[PDB]
């Protein structure tokens, strides 16, 4: 069967066809805020004291549709807050709280996101007051941060500026067709590269050990691997788990078969709420969220060093949750009736979750926690730093943090860049520098490839990398395989440093130029020289302001995830990619926040400009040496050429003319633009007889967009 | 192994396969357009040189290509088949299909079994498209190639009108639910199976399928017979070899083929060995010249079932009957006469037979009917005649175009509009009446074929005035009479030659009601108004052709008829897509029309405000209230009642009303206009959307 349009569509006949709809995600037509809504200018003016008062009033006020445990919705807001930021993953930077996707993405219905719909609904009275001055993404994490502040914990700081989105970001979470699927492992615990979760729908880890096996060692291994795949080491992981579970409790009062469907498969009358329980009242003393009934600490609404005292004070035999789940309880009934009830009444025995004994059984976590057992100040500092890192991972450079709560110091995981310490070049020194660069003896190909390598490391997901920082001469990026440290990127870098030294030593006044600015300027000078060679007199815009980071300010391991395993624009293909070359090219274009016409012009320009990996002729459908001409598209649509795969199986094709002599050679990413019906439509726009000026100006616009992707200090 | 990557089609539809897909509302965004935002195609094609354009197409047709050799040397019949396959997907019941957007070059259509060998046809035209570029769209070129092919082989066509704008992503259209390529349900074919119903070679049974499928695209018996007789006067059918040697369709073909599909491994694979459908029929002895030889052959011999070399039912002349009188595309022996299984329908069928026998002696009538039918075919979804461009548009108008009179007087502006608004408000008509009438006039528009709308003043004419959604035997006649009284009162006391038309008064009364409601709510605004509409008469309105425009479900008026295929939620998004509205525009329109009182039969279903006839955002603030517990009505009416904190029913709503508070994507938009200090934004957005809807069919001012 097939569904008309609003149920399904074209992906049914050909399930594995190239999907170009990912390149126009979040269109401005679907934005209800108009094309003049500058979120930064709005959120820069809110009153944080009033917002804190409103959030505290919401936390301390119980609501009939979701009775508050202990008369406080703080712990629920903390859980919501990190579950928003717990979907981040360093593989590609997707996920996290930077987009507020917890509302309508394919989560909002994940088994671990149970009872978080009520948490987001409880904050409507706050969002109602501030409207557009405060986004949902900002409010979700600020609610948890303010809950931590109100429950006695002094946090590091906070930064506003997470722009809302009005369309689910299509993120690959796994190949498992059913919830809690475990088809993402090979041999031992070897979680597949794209994913960062043990199962499907689980944020971090099943709270029963691997696949329901209540073994603290294996659970510890899973915790370590899962947190490692989200930029967290052992100390930060232990701090996060200890601090987070200091507050609140779990909800496993009744059997889980009485819980209704998820919000996305719920009746209309529920108003977008899901998991409606039929046990008892269904809320409050009879709430069911995960099936485990554990209260870790005897003061679950205050911050103190009581989680570790309880953890190391008992023996933790194994028992069963009243909903039928695995959990640990203090042996010999020690400390019975010492844990208070959420809604008044009898006490509880001390219970620990199956993954909470990992912190005292695994040797690494055991040493860390035993250190924190008698040194609560270290735990407080570590938790503050880890929480700050967790909330602001995918928010980008420090220039994007708004509001008055931003901390003053810099952290290495932010990829800090130094502030501008001189006066920027403008409109005359730029011309002189471009003249010097074009007279420096570097070819168009070298400059263009160096500029693209510097700038095409940006990810639109977590806004890491980019041309700012001048990090292409630093160790992680100067040695990448795609960058070819052998044949180039050393002559170019040395020449650019010589030019920078010569200019700075003689520039008037206190005007200097940074290395990154000079790299981008050389790229632009090469572009305009090639355009002049083609026959067009144009000027590539340049925005100075970049600064040079140092080696000590660059984390080599943190940058290892930005290395491209496949760069279709440079016609480079590494090893171990999950998909063919064209799909990887679309993924790269989506990461660069490009559209389809922009991708087309960038590919067609970089092909003829000589910015190919190893300067290979794969895709150079031109006879002009380094001229920004309209030749890639003209020769791609020519049917005087018959394409057929190379006799030596390489993933490369050769195009023979009418005389049978091989004229062109190409790859998957070169022929996909002439084969795909949606892409050939764009290629035919620039392949027309009168499209060379339009192609040149479009290429310059796309190039300037790519160079300025990471310029958040001027935008 | 399920749950593929989002880059290869993964997404939320894999988890919940029957959820509201809001991506149909942001379809074909401006960011995917390579031409930019300042591109005006109407100002580009108007400067084209048709004389130089026909000169290129002719030398393209008369120049064989090594990769697709030409049959008899001319590529004309192939272009005729392509042009009609482009326009042959039109559907009257929703307007989707046709050559309006040139979707034949995109994924759904370019890989249909009937569109075989048409990927080669669209590529032979690349040299023409290369010369002109943005001055000539693919959609315009595809049909102009067929028109110029008809002209080149001796047929004088009616005319041609440019103006089809290219779109850059395939249009999602429901072609049927079969999940297998190739009646109770419609298969993957264009009109009918060439071998008869379900492969049964009976021509009498194929006649009824032809009649039904052509009637479902606004063609009667005379136009159906003329189209088939004229189209099959040219060209031949390609069935030279078995069909198992044909490769995959273009969407499943490898990259070597550069977007071409159906690569044949039989013989050379092209030309003398071409395999497209597998029937191998040459209808006429002069397949590259227009003449009255199709009907002469059809009525000149007796026919007989045989099989094509590929294996397929076809008719050949009895006992020889002039073998070798039909030339083959590439020099060789002649062939005996041969007719398709659906071409005998025009002979053995009581209705078609009389028409074809009449044309057998009067070919001039056949030529005239074919010209008219072809012109109607390639211009079904152009819309109003004001959208035709180029120096080839015929002067005289046609009934199927929904003609309206030209403006024959001075237009009101900015001084009579103010006075007209002042007496519409003081005429006794309530805000609900005016708003409902204005919405009823302008909601008939559908953006697929650009039919209907406020222009023409057809809300008072026979088809629309009697629609169930329009007047539940109520105010519509009273509003129409009052507006006409105002019209004849204003026209007599006019300053000079300034006069106003009835449709203009309908839209202006809607705008005046909006202004009155906004002033009641506390905002002083002005709804933009662009005069220029005219009034059509009853004879210029075809009652039967307007019957398909009747809304079976209007989510904005909270009306649900009978015979809808999907629940009320999905039909609302379908109509919003037909009105070319985005999700915020749909949201503001739904939230504003409820409090204005535009509900069908003035029902309280979804009126979440206490003081009606006032343009507030009370719908959104009362939808997001969590003090209201929604639960289905005791009677299975499909309505829900939301009780207060006590056991008192505070509000009542329907599926369309409650889906905005339930769908997570739609609730995001509701929380924008439902927030505090968000009422001025809501008023401005509602006014912008209302003005956009009022001016949907105004192609005479663009
Ligand atoms: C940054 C790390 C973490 C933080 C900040 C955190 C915080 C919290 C808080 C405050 C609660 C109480 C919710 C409430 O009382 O409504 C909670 C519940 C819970 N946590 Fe975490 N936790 C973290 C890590 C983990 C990990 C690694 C697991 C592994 C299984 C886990 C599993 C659970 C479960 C199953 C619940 C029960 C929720 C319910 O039943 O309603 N958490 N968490
Ligand atoms: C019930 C109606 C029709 C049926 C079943 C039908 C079927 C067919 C089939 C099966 C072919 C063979 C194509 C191939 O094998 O390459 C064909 C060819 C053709 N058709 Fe139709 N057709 C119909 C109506 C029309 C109409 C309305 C037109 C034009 C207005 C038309 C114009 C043509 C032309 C010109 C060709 C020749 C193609 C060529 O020479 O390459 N046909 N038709």
């Amino acid at each position: 069967m097939k569904y008309p349009v609003e149920g399904g569509g074209n992906q049914d006949w050909w399930p594995n066809r190239l999907n170009l709809k990912v390149l126009h995600q979040n269109p401005a037509v679907a934005d209800p805020m108009g094309a003049a809504f500058d979120y930064a200018a709005e959120v820069a003016t809110i009153d944080v004291d009033a917002l804190t008062r409103d959030i505290e009033e919401v936390m301390t006020t119980s609501q009939p549709w979701w009775p508050a445990d202990y008369g406080h919705y703080g712990p629920l807001f903390i859980r919501m807050a990190w579950h928003a930021a717990g979907t981040y993953r360093i593989h590609d930077g997707r996920g996290g709280a930077g987009g507020g996707m917890q509302r309508f993405a394919p989560l909002n219905s994940w088994p671990d996101n149970a009872s978080l719909d009520k948490a987001r609904r409880l904050l409507w009275p706050v969002k109602k007051k501030y409207g557009k001055k405060l986004s949902w993404a900002d409010l979700i994490v600020f609610a948890g941060n303010c809950a931590l502040e109100s429950m006695g914990f002094k946090t590091f700081g906070f930064g506003f500026g997470r722009v809302d989105q009005w369309e689910p970001d299509e993120v690959y979470w796994g190949k498992e067709a059913t919830w809690l699927g475990d088809e993402r492992y090979s041999g031992k615990r070897d979680l597949e590269n794209p994913l960062a979760a043990v199962q499907m729908g689980l944020i971090y880890v099943n709270p029963e050990g691997p696949n329901g096996n209540p073994d603290p060692m294996a659970a510890a291994v899973d915790i370590r691997e899962t947190f490692r795949r989200m930029a967290m080491n052992d100390v930060e992981t232990a701090a996060l788990i200890v601090g987070g579970h200091t507050f609140g409790k779990t909800h496993g009062a009744g059997p889980a078969d009485l819980v209704g469907p998820e919000p996305e498969a719920a009746p209309l009358e529920q108003m977008g709420l899901g998991w409606k329980s039929s046990y008892g009242t269904g809320t409050g003393k009879d709430a069911i969220t995960s099936g485990i009934e554990v209260v870790w600490t005897n003061t679950p609404t205050k911050w103190d060093n009581s989680f570790l005292e309880i953890l190391y004070g008992y023996e933790w035999e194994l028992t069963k949750s009243p909903a039928g789940a695995w959990q640990y309880t203090a042996k010999d009934g020690a400390g019975a009736g010492t844990i208070p009830d959420p809604f008044g009444g009898p006490g509880r025995s001390p219970t620990m979750l199956a993954t909470d004994l990992s912190l005292r059984v695994d040797p690494i976590y055991e040493r860390i926690t035993r250190r924190w057992l008698e040194h609560p100040e270290e735990l407080a500092d570590e938790f503050a730093k880890a929480w700050y890192k967790l909330i602001h991972r995918d928010m980008g450079p420090v220039a994007r943090y708004l509001g008055p709560l931003v901390p003053k110091q810099t952290l290495l995981w932010q990829d800090p860049v130094p502030a501008v310490s001189h006066d920027l070049v403008g409109e005359a020194e730029i011309a002189s520098l471009k003249s010097q660069i074009r007279a420096s003896g570097l070819t168009v190909s070298q400059l263009v490839s160096t500029a693209w390598a510097a700038a095409s490391s940006f990810r639109g997901s977590d806004k890491r990398g980019g041309a700012n920082g001048g990090r292409i001469r630093l160790q992680p990026q100067v040695g990448w395989e795609v960058n070819d440290p052998d044949g180039d990127l050393r002559k170019v870098i040395r020449t650019l440093e010589e030019i920078q030294e010569s200019f700075n030593s003689a520039a008037p006044g206190n005007i200097k130029v940074s290395f990154a600015d000079l790299v981008v300027l050389g790229g632009c000078a090469a572009i305009e020289k090639a355009a002049k060679a083609a026959g067009h007199n144009i000027t590539v815009p340049f925005t100075p302001g970049r600064t040079d980071a140092s080696q000590e300010q660059t984390d080599v391991e943190s940058f290892a995830v930005l290395e491209p395993k496949a760069d279709g624009f440079r016609n480079y293909l590494g090893k171990g990619n999950p998909l063919p070359a064209e799909y990887m090219l679309l993924d790269k274009a989506n990461l660069l926040t490009l559209s389809a016409p922009e991708m087309t012009v960038l590919v067609g320009g970089l092909r003829v400009l000589g910015a190919n990996y190893k300067r290979l002729p794969l895709g150079v459908f031109t006879e002009a040496s380094e001229s920004l001409t309209n030749d890639f598209f003209v020769n791609l649509l020519d049917m005087g050429i018959t394409w057929e795969p190379s006799p030596a199986d390489d993933g490369t094709y050769q195009g023979k003319d009418g005389s049978g002599k091989v004229k062109w050679t190409g790859s998957r990413v070169d022929l996909v633009f002439g084969s795909n019906s949606e892409l050939r439509a764009l290629v035919e726009v620039y392949g027309a007889d009168d499209a060379q000026p339009k192609f040149v100006q479009d290429f310059v616009a796309a190039w300037d967009k790519v160079m300025n992707l990471d310029r958040f200090d001027v935008r």
